[PDB]
């Protein structure tokens, strides 16, 4: 099946930033024709550690910006919702509605997303065991979702640290397509001052592990200049490095593919 | 005074709340050194299964809780799950509770603080004790004056929670601390036998109050059936923690 | 039953240090007559993180020093062994033979201790679940041990951190007397540079929790001047604070005792 | 060359070692790009139960291993549990293995280093990746020249281990890194279905070798029966990791 690559700047810092990243993603989509690219960006960071951190410019602005990306580049779109009422307006532009990790058990949010008819991607909560995502998929199916994804983004491992238990990939594949979040998985929750920390040096090696184990897609946040990002400045991948990373995972996926176990 | 938040996990019926409210009212009259707060959820918005009991809705819930407050004169507390619910709930709830999974949702916290009511935040199973400082700050920014942080366990491997008692003195630096005696022993995805021993630990360490879900017939409860405390055992546990607190309080560290 | 208090300097820095601490422990044993005091000190720190850290002055010197303490003060003695051959010589002075946490599964070490006829205290490994200590007690009984203790000293919680799951106390009590290690439970494994870290501010509160939950004794390392200790300088309790801590736990134990559940 | 350490968990008999040694010898001739090392323990010194299989003793063990080395010309590796065992084991063992629970026992490490043989230390389930730097230093101080660190999982809650692949690049800073594919999926106090996928992960990330326990009839093994790899599946897995390594190696980060 076609491999999915969900990528984009963490937050919608401005419509200009989006178009700049979208342009590169469009270029890569023309090169890597065997990949289905989905542009991602959050119109709101509703769970920042600090009240002083950047959140966004509002739902209205964000949807408008994402719509511009889809219009100008013909790219599929995905963004996350935080309360049930946002599902309807967001579904107007989003091809895939994303459910935040902390909210993966909020029944009404899941139901709100499912009834839009759009695909739904649920970030696996840091508190959830792999086998407990079965009921998450069940809720979505109950709500009408026909295209469901589960995203591995790390599990709570002691304080301010996450570990990726790759056994989750084959387990979750039993009931949904699986995506590996290469950037949030290496972040150190509340690691820094009133902000999240992260170790970019592990992004690439862990993504290689994900494709070797076997997944249906990868999720990566990318920014022209990560150091200047308003969110996840420590983990967002430099846009110039995206091409090489994608090429590498396609190569590893190809050679490992014949060994992927049947679920 | 020492805070004791208790009541049935979910508002299974106005009838159930009244029966429990009566016992809590009696204990309230027997223990003047304690401030009792009646708790019950109008909606279990985060159940694991879509086929599990959620409740009868916000209106039916706020109505039943109002009946408890008016009939017994007890303070009330219930949890909210989305921002719009803060206002209507604040009509009856003296303390607005923020669910553990939602402790980082800025709009929910701000919505609760705006009501002018006290706010009790369940510490997420993914949060470190020191990470709660930011939670309190959000609430203060939102205008909250009476703020509580509730210890309810931390993710420890899969389908298990551990209570790191170091969290009590750490969180006390920025808020009043409550120990959730029933959810802390629950196995996500629990053991009633550990409820009492851990609550004894909490008061020996030092906290500002305890949270306990209680039900007349726990095994018949529509939620947390394996962990809700039988109503008849509530008095004994309260007396026990008051006695332990009386002796141990001499050693509670300053700030 | 008589409450057990195992205390002493972490390592046998010198025979003089031992006698100084022993003198205070003897004084407290005369005051707290309802407590059974056991003097503890390691003749060897065989598991230091760094090859450059203090280990000790040898088994011969240590046993001689411990014997002096028992002779001069009439105090019971306990020390830990690291290899089977040490059980015999150590049993000549030790009333309780201690089994290190990392070695709680080494069958021959356990058997070596059991056949000496002495009491055996096993530190629960940081990797062991409470219910898995049942087989540890089984091995000891198989080897002839008639007086067995299991010591709670924390469990691996993420990297360089330990958490105390107090549910372990009532669980382990099902098959052995339980001791709470108040000082090692708050140490941060490899936290510092080539050494262990620790948070002394949590020693007292956690010990209060242990007695409130219910245990058969407490283990505390104490030193005249912790800051100068050659091992566990961050967690050893100042000797001057021992009296107050013991008084406090006896008071909390008394008031909580009527509520201790029957196993 | 890439290292592949394989063999039956325990020396159940000289007979068993020979049968496994034959297959490993064959693979050794088929894969010249790989250095095979035959492994088997003469004693399971840390079994959970006193009634479980330990072995036939050190002498019988060193004897059987010597037979494998002489008959097939394969390098040998076995683990030691107490200092005195280093010398006699070094007579046949090319690489002396240090058990995970004993990775901090200074005298065992020094005893192994003194033999002049290579030393492979299983990373304790309680150790952080960076904590292994000190382990290597002890060995260097003891005179060790060829040093390996083996990833075999980290304590994750109770009766479960997780493999934090970040450990591979971290440990590589001070030693050659080996990934233990069979013990990493074991549930202390395991799932064979996860052995292959995680070994693929290990080579994609980048390691210097893999460790795998294999047995003709795993379900009949006297130890690690639930995790030992069936002998017949060994060739396929090796070919697979060589292919993945060939492609992925282009991206292994420097130092
Ligand atoms: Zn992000
Ligand atoms: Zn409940
Ligand atoms: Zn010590
Ligand atoms: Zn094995």
């Amino acid at each position: 099946e076609k491999f999915l690559v969900i990528a984009g700047p963490c937050a919608i810092e401005s419509e200009e930033l989006l178009l700049k990243v979208g342009e590169e993603i469009k270029r890569l989509s023309e090169k890597f024709k065997e990949v289905e690219f989905v542009f991602k960006s959050s119109f709101d960071k509703a769970n920042r550690s600090s009240i002083h951190s950047f959140r966004g410019h509002g739902l209205e602005y964000g949807v408008k910006a994402l719509r511009k990306v889809k219009e100008e580049f013909g790219l599929k779109i995905t963004t996350d919702i935080h309360e049930s009422w946002q599902a309807e307006p967001v579904a107007e532009v989003a091809d895939i509605i994303q459910i935040p990790a902390f909210l993966c058990r909020q029944t009404d949010l899941l139901l709100a997303a499912a009834k839009t008819g759009r695909a739904v991607n649920v970030k696996k909560g840091q508190f959830l065991a792999p086998w407990d995502t079965k009921n998450v998929v069940e809720k979505l199916k109950f709500g009408g979702a026909k295209e469901i994804y589960l995203t591995e983004r790390g599990t709570t491992f002691g304080y301010n640290n996450l570990v990726v238990d790759f056994r989750s990939l084959p387990i979750m594949k039993q009931w949904a397509k699986v995506i590996y979040d290469a950037t949030h998985s290496v972040q150190l929750p509340g690691g820094l001052g009133d902000k999240s920390g992260g170790m970019r040096e592990f992004i690439f090696p862990l993504i290689r592990a994900a494709v070797a184990v076997g997944c249906d897609g990868v999720f990566m946040e990318t920014h022209p200049e990560p150091e200047k990002a308003l969110s996840d400045a420590s983990t967002q991948l430099p846009l110039s490095q995206l091409e090489g990373i994608i090429e590498a995972i396609l190569e590893i996926r190809e050679v490992a593919s014949k060994y992927y176990e049947t679920i």
